[PDB]
C-alpha cells in the first residue's frame, strides 16, 4: 500500500511540517515524500529507526519513496528544519518495541512538543 506525504512550509500545526506527521504501515508498503514547497528533504534520525533498518536520507526537493521493511517505529526529520519542528512519526506493525524509547530520546523542545501531540492526537 502507498501511503503519500506532503513537505510544506506552513501547514495545521504551524511551520516546517510533514503532512500527515504520522504515518501507520505494514511490512513492504511504501512511503512516498512529496516536495510541495522547495527546501525540503527526509532523513532517518540517528539511534530513532528500529534494529535492523537501513539509514536513509533524499536529496532537497527529490520527490523521494520510502520502503519499509522492518517492524517498529521511526522518527524521521526534514534535515534543514529538524530544529524548527519539521518531524514525521512512521509506525510499522503493531505495538512498535522501540516507541517509548524515541519519545524519551533526546531532541529539540519544538520537535519533542511536536511528537507528543502526534501520538496523542493523531493516533
Ligand atoms: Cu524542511
Amino acid at each position: 500500500e502507498n501511503i503519500e506525504v506532503h513537505m510544506l512550509n506552513k501547514g495545521a500545526e504551524g511551520a516546517m511540517v510533514f503532512e500527515p506527521a504520522y504515518i501507520k504501515a505494514n511490512p513492504g508498503d511504501t512511503v512516498t515524500f512529496i516536495p510541495v514547497d522547495k527546501g525540503h528533504n527526509v532523513e532517518s534520525i540517528k539511534d530513532m529507526i528500529p534494529e535492523g533498518a537501513e539509514k536513509f536520507k533524499s536529496k532537497i526537493n527529490e520527490n523521494y519513496v520510502l520502503t519499509v521493511t522492518q517492524p517498529g517505529a521511526y522518527l524521521v526529520k526534514c534535515t534543514p528544519h529538524y530544529a524548527m519542528g519539521m518531524i514525521a512519526l512512521i509506525a510499522v506493525g503493531d505495538s512498535p518495541a522501540n516507541l517509548d524509547q524515541i519519545v524519551s530520546a533526546k531532541k529539540p523542545k519544538i520537535v519533542q512538543e511536536r511528537l507528543e501531540k502526534v501520538i496523542a492526537s493523531a493516533k
